[PDB]
C-alpha cells in the first residue's frame, strides 16, 4: 500500500468511521483507492445518476427538461428547499434536475424517480452506461437509512468514480446534456465544507454531496486543476451509530491526502 493509502488509513482510524475514496486522474487513467470495491449508502450522490437519466432521456425527447411538472402538497417528503416555493404550482424537469443537484432536494428526486419509472429506472440508466453496481431501490427519504450491511441504495467508491467520469467527461450523454449536467454540479450550493474544502483554491470543482443516517457523509465530485488533466473525487463516509453526526470535514481531508499525493 501507497503513502496515500496509509494517510488515508490513518484518517479513517483517526474518525472512528469507515471510508471509501476513489480518485480517477484522466490524465494517466491511473485510479488510487481506499476500500473501492465495498459498498456504501449513496444517499443523495445517487441524485446525479436519476439527473443523468432524465438528460438522456431529453436526447430524444428534445423539450422534456421544459416539461411543467406539478407539485403537490402529498409530493412533499423531508426536505425541499425549493419544491416547497412551488406547491399548488408546477417546475420544469430541468428546474427538478436542478433543485435536486444543486440544493439537495428530496421531492426534486422523487419527481426524477417517477419520471424513470422508480428507482428501477434509475438503476436501468446505470446499466445502460456500464455500470453494474449501482443499485437504487428506494425513493426519498427511506433511501437514506444507511443502514449497516444493508445493499440497498449502496455503489462502490470504483464504480460510483468511473460513472461519474462518463457523465460529465465521456460521452456517456450528448454534449448538450453533458454540459448541462456540468453546470449543474459546478452551481451546487451544499459542497462547501466537503470535498471542495480541501482543494486547492484554484481548482474548479462540481460536486453532489449526501449525508443520511449512520452519520453517512458523502460527496463526489469532477475537479479540473490548471494546466493538467481533470480529476474525479469519490468520497464515502459512514460510521456505527445511528444518531452519528456528520463529518464533511472528514471527506475535505481526504481530499487534501489525495490533492497532496498527486
Ligand atoms: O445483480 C445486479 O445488480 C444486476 C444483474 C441485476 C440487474 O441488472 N437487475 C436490475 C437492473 C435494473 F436496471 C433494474 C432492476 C433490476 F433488478
Ligand atoms: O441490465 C443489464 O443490461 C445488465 C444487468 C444485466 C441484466 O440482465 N439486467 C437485468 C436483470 C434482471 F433480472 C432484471 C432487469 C435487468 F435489467
Ligand atoms: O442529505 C442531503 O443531501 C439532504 C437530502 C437531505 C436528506 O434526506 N438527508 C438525510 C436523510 C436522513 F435520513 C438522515 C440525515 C440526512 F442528512
Amino acid at each position: 500500500t501507497s503513502a496515500v493509502q496509509q494517510k488515508l488509513a490513518a484518517l479513517e482510524k483517526s474518525s472512528g468511521g469507515r471510508l471509501g475514496v476513489a480518485l480517477i486522474d484522466t490524465a494517466d487513467n491511473t485510479q488510487v483507492l481506499y476500500r473501492g470495491d465495498e459498498r456504501f449508502p449513496m444517499c443523495s450522490t445517487s441524485k446525479v445518476m436519476a439527473a443523468a437519466a432524465v438528460l438522456k432521456q431529453s436526447e430524444t425527447q428534445k423539450q422534456l427538461l421544459n416539461q411543467p411538472v406539478e407539485i403537490k402538497p402529498a409530493d412533499l417528503v423531508n426536505y425541499n428547499p425549493i419544491a416547497e416555493k412551488h406547491v399548488n404550482g408546477t417546475m420544469t424537469l430541468a428546474e427538478l434536475s436542478a433543485a435536486a443537484l444543486q440544493y439537495s432536494d428530496n421531492t426534486a428526486m422523487n419527481k426524477l424517480i417517477a419520471q424513470l419509472g422508480g428507482p428501477g429506472g434509475v438503476t436501468a440508466f446505470a446499466r445502460a452506461i456500464g455500470d453494474e453496481t449501482f443499485r437504487l431501490d428506494r425513493t426519498e427519504p427511506t433511501l437514506n437509512t444507511a443502514i449497516p450491511g444493508d445493499p440497498r441504495d449502496t455503489t462502490t467508491p470504483r464504480a460510483m468514480a468511473q460513472t461519474l467520469r462518463q457523465l460529465t467527461l465521456g460521452h456517456a450523454l450528448g454534449e448538450t446534456q453533458r454540459a448541462q449536467l456540468v453546470t449543474w454540479l459546478k452551481g451546487n450550493t451544499t459542497g462547501a465544507a466537503s470535498i471542495r474544502a480541501g482543494l486547492p483554491t484554484s481548482w474548479t470543482a462540481g460536486d453532489k454531496t449526501g449525508s443520511g443516517d449512520y452519520g453517512t457523509t458523502n460527496d463526489i465530485a469532477v475537479i479540473w486543476p490548471q494546466g493538467r488533466a481533470p480529476l474525479v473525487l469519490v468520497t464515502y463516509f459512514t460510521q456505527p451509530q445511528q444518531n452519528a453526526e456528520s463529518r464533511r470535514d472528514v471527506l475535505a481531508s481526504a481530499a487534501r491526502i489525495i490533492a497532496e499525493g498527486l
